[PDB]
């Protein structure tokens, strides 16, 4: 309850640093953005 409500989305968010990292490899670039 105390706890924030969008949390998991700036959790979210360092997912989705770290899939830029993996992208930059995979594909070479940004395949969503």
């Amino acid at each position: 309850n105390e706890l924030d409500v969008p949390e998991q989305v700036d959790k979210l968010i360092q997912q989705a640093t770290s899939i830029e990292r993996l992208c930059q490899h995979y594909i070479g670039w940004c395949p969503f953005w």
